[PDB]
């Protein structure tokens, strides 16, 4: 419907420019008729989710790369894709004119955009905040009579979440995560630094903290917002670290285990919010499988844990097979979910690289890696940041898929936006990952899924410089003859009849 307005800032690719009167957008989603496939293509050279169609052919000859769909080899079902409504994201969005705000929210949450269905909501302040606060800063209020949502929630986050919900045709799921407790519940009496809850699981401090989760859900419910899930703590390992610079709350895996078993689990289960799922860990993958072993081998904790949330810091290397793979092998019935991902956090790299194709490829390669290790969903960090990668009260700036420039009432959609959208737009909630078998060794990254209605989707990423001819075979349907250009990403979709 409206194409990308490209702009280069000197990096390897372009951003797409939106403003008060223009943003790139799709027509209302429709499938091609039976016997045709759709291909959406983005390239470093500058194509952005461009649609072309081709025939599904009865026959294929030749010795080229064949990817055969394995529609009956079924793996995990998918919860979805989205990003985080931090204070920083909300401040950036609301600094835009109403029109530009709307085109930004449509980019992410409408079918004219990339159809996000997950929003992560911090419980009070984090590093991506300009104010340090909790919902219960009045000291020694153990019954939490003075628990309340400040304007960061009531004026910024909650109204934006409501507007995202109005634009979406897909049901949107909310996920809540706390960074710090009130300081009067903590050993160090500070929002940051090395510190945990005082006392031990099952006592007044731990019970007050569990009750704070319920008060949080109660308060959002008064605003007509219900949550799909909460995590047990954002990055619990961070609060074990001397000098930790921003909001945290330290738990060892044993501390998390006992807090869940004695306090958080029972308190949620006994509330009106008992159907809210509880996710453990919410932290980096090298803590697995150990953390999962500690928590999930205790039946009193295990009965309350619905999944394991993992963070992906895409700037750094870590094993996936020995972490996610081993966790899935040991605990196949506990879902894995990616609750936070980001790039640009190294102090020596520019936090925001406008038009970086490399950071786009980091996003899609991570998503593919996650899906191939049984992960059910993938959640970006801040939905929008400024050109500095902020605001952030400790200057812990990073990149975001959308960068707001309030001096021009403009926002820039990064390659990361398009790389995420190649998945989010085309993988509805309830889709199931299926197998995809290569006839020969090749340099491509790929994943296949089946939609709830039986339709196929395949994503193909080419991080190499070489154009790679290939054929996709759907044994029930026929062959898709195509090409994967160097530095491209493609999403293929087609109807399946038997
Ligand atoms: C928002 O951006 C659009 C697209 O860049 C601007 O419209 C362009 O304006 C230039 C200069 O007049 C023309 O050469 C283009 O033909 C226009 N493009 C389109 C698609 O209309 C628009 O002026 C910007 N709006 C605001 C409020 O700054
Ligand atoms: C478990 O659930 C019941 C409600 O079904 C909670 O009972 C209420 O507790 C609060 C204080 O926490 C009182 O102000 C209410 O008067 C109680 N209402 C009823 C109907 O009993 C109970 O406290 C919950 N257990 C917890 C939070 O540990
Ligand atoms: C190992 N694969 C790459 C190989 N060239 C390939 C491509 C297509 C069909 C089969 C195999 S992969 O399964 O696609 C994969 C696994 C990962 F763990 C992370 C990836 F990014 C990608
Ligand atoms: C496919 O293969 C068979 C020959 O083996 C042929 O009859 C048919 O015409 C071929 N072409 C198409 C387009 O089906
Ligand atoms: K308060
Ligand atoms: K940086």
């Amino acid at each position: 419907a409206r194409p990308c307005i490209p702009k280069s800032f000197g990096y390897s690719s372009v951003v797409c420019v939106c403003n008060a009167t223009y943003c790139d957008s799709f027509d209302p989603p429709t499938f091609p008729a039976l016997g045709t496939f759709s291909r959406y293509e983005s390239t470093r050279s500058g194509r952005r989710m461009e649609l072309s169609m081709g025939p599904i052919q009865a026959n294929h000859t030749g010795t080229g790369l064949l990817l055969t769909l394995q529609p009956e080899q079924k793996f995990q079902k998918v919860k979805g894709f989205g990003g985080a409504m931090t204070d920083a994201a909300a401040l950036n969005i609301l600094a835009l004119s109403p029109p530009a705000q709307n085109l930004l929210l449509k980019s992410y949450f409408s079918e004219e955009g990339i159809g996000y269905n997950i929003i992560r909501v911090p419980m009070a302040s984090c590093d991506f905040s300009i104010r340090t606060y909790t919902y219960a800063d009045t000291p020694d209020d153990f019954q939490l009579h003075n628990f309340s949502l400040p304007e960061e929630d009531t004026k910024l986050k909650i109204p934006l979440i409501h507007r995202a919900l109005q634009l979406a045709q897909r049901p949107v799921s909310l996920l809540a995560s706390p960074w710090t407790s009130p300081t009067w519940l903590k050993t160090n009496g500070a929002v940051n630094g090395k510190g945990s809850l005082k006392g031990q699981p099952g006592d007044i401090y731990h019970q007050t903290w569990a009750r704070y989760f319920v008060k949080f859900l109660d308060a959002y419910a008064e605003h007509k917002l219900q949550f799909w899930a909460v995590t047990a703590e954002n990055e619990p390992s961070a609060g074990l670290l001397s000098g930790y610079p921003f909001q945290c709350l330290g738990f060892t895996p044993e501390h998390q285990r006992d807090f869940i078993a004695r306090d958080l689990g029972p308190t949620l289960a006994n509330s009106t919010h008992h159907n809210v799922r509880l996710l453990m860990l919410d932290d980096q993958r090298l803590l697995l499988p150990h953390w999962a072993k500690v928590v999930l081998t205790d039946p009193e904790a295990a009965k309350y844990v619905h999944g394991i949330a993992v963070h992906w810091y895409l700037d750094f290397l870590a094993p996936a097979k020995a972490t996610l793979g081993e966790t899935h092998r040991l605990f196949p019935n506990t879902m894995l979910f990616a609750s936070e991902a980001c790039v640009g956090s190294k102090f020596w790299e520019q936090s925001v690289r406008l038009g970086s194709w490399d950071r786009g490829m980091q996003y899609s390669h991570s998503i593919i890696t996650n899906l191939l290790y049984h992960v059910v969903g993938w959640t970006d960090w801040n939905l929008a940041l400024n050109p500095e990668g902020g605001p952030n009260w400790v200057r812990n700036f990073v990149d975001s898929p959308i960068i707001v420039d309030i001096t021009k009432d403009t926002f820039y959609k990064q390659p990361m936006f398009y790389h995420l959208g190649h998945f989010s737009k085309f993988i509805p909630e309830g889709s199931q990952r299926v197998g995809l078998v290569a006839s020969q060794k090749n340099d491509l990254d790929a994943v296949a899924l089946m939609h709830p209605d039986g339709s196929a989707v395949v994503v193909v990423l080419n991080r190499s410089s070489k154009d790679v001819p290939l054929t996709i075979k759907d044994p029930a349907v026929g062959f898709l003859e195509t090409i994967s250009p160097g530095y491209s990403i493609h999403t293929y979709l087609w109807r399946r009849q038997h």
